[PDB]
């Protein structure tokens, strides 16, 4: 059977912002170390890093100032500070209201003397759905609104980002927008997680865009911060992150991290280099999207609402071409069918279709290979290109430029 994706050259979305490049803990202070060659290329969007590493903290990795200081190399990159990382534990090991509002200043403090600006918000919290604890004296509501009002007066300029929950559920949401919505801590970024299986994830969107709608709420950025596959395994795979890159840029989510379940680790750019030196195929993968300019247009996949094969598309008018990305569980061939080609081609479009292959997260891989590359005539705009022998863990680009 053969698993059909549609290209609609004429459907704009938005412009490229590559939204899905980043990674929770994936950027830390000399991992990777050659930022030019493994950082630098990817067109970076926002990572997420914790507001202090080291002792007593979290992790003994990932100070978010550093962070930020290494993306300046990459000007439109920006980092997210996630504060409950001050803590350590898992879950968070609760210090009281009053060292947790003292920790918050103090990195606030030097947060102001760094001169830095590319933050991307104040996270307050994460996964409070599986960390807050009655036990610490007040509930996650209570901590969320204390501490929005303290970032309000020491930072105000920020963006505060949450609640950050494990994982969606309409109920839970509702009851925290309404809660925020009347005491006046609704975040600037909405924050969730996606890595407890991919099926739900648009219909999330939908939902919260719906709640938004119903409660009279006006439109909020959304940032999944961090996603993965449910086998934790997929983390940086090719295939399984076409999906979400898919996804997230037909719902144009504004920021997407990657997971970090491999907390031996860090520094791997979301499972995208094999080692702490070495690319993987997810590396190639993430940058085919990097270099994505001009528009992101709309992809048909065969069901966004599954695990099924999806993916993402550009046009660029200037430079005259066409790169449509995907990957996934798939029927063993695919169609791709783009419509309402670029004038700009004419009768005849240069079609070069690649692969990055898959083994695991951790081995090194050289790079795509080119299946094949041949000119296609264009009738009425349109044109299919077909694989065979697909799979669901490579990933796969179509690239279409002059002939």
């Amino acid at each position: 059977m053969v698993s059909q994706l549609t290209v609609d050259c004429n459907a704009k979305i938005r412009r490229a912002t590559h939204c899905a490049s980043g990674a929770h803990y994936g950027l830390i202070e000399n991992v990777p170390k050659d930022y030019k060659s493994l950082v630098a290329p990817l067109n970076i969007n926002v990572m997420r890093a914790p507001a202090r590493a080291g002792n007593g903290r979290q992790q003994p990795i990932g100070d978010v100032i550093k962070v930020a200081q290494r993306l300046k190399e990459s000007p439109g990159a920006r980092v997210t500070i996630e504060l409950a990382d001050i803590l350590p534990g898992w879950p968070y090991r609760w210090p009281g209201i009053q060292t947790w509002f003292n920790e918050i200043r103090s990195f606030i403090n030097d947060k102001k003397k760094s001169g830095l600006t590319n933050f991307y918000g104040n996270e307050i919290w994460n996964e409070p759905d599986v960390t807050w604890k009655d036990s610490n004296g007040l509930s996650f509501n209570q901590m969320w609104k204390q501490t929005y009002d303290l970032l309000r007066q020491i930072d105000p300029n920020e963006k505060i980002i949450g609640p950050s929950f494990s994982w969606y559920e309409e109920n839970k949401m509702k009851n925290f927008l309404q809660f925020s919505k009347q005491n006046n801590c609704l975040p600037d970024i909405i924050a969730w997680h996606e890595l407890s299986g991919i099926d739900g994830v648009s219909s999330h969107f939908r939902s919260y865009r719906n709640l938004e709608k119903s409660l009279g709420i006006s439109e909020r950025p959304i940032t999944i911060n961090e996603y993965c596959d449910e086998n934790h395994d997929l983390e940086g795979q090719p295939g399984s992150s076409a999906r979400f890159i898919g996804r997230f840029e037909r719902y144009k989510v504004d920021s997407g991290m990657i997971t970090w379940w491999f907390v031996p680790h860090p520094g791997r750019l979301g499972s995208l280099l094999a080692s702490d030196t070495q690319k993987g195929a997810g590396w190639y993968f993430y940058k085919w999207y990097g270099d994505m300019t001009g528009d992101m247009v709309s992809v048909s996949p065969p069901n966004e609402n599954s695990k099924l094969i999806d993916g993402a598309a550009s046009v660029d008018a200037s430079a005259q071409y066409v790169s449509f990305i995907f990957g996934g569980p798939n029927d063993g061939s695919v169609k791709a069918n783009f419509k309402n080609l670029p004038s700009f081609l004419g009768s005849s479009a240069h079609v070069k279709v690649e692969k990055i292959d898959w083994k695991s997260k951790d081995t090194p891989s050289n790079g795509p290979n080119t299946i094949f590359e041949k000119n296609y005539s264009i009738s009425n705009g349109q044109i299919s290109v077909d694989l065979s022998g697909t799979n669901a863990s490579s990933g796969y680009r179509i690239y279409i430029t002059k002939a």
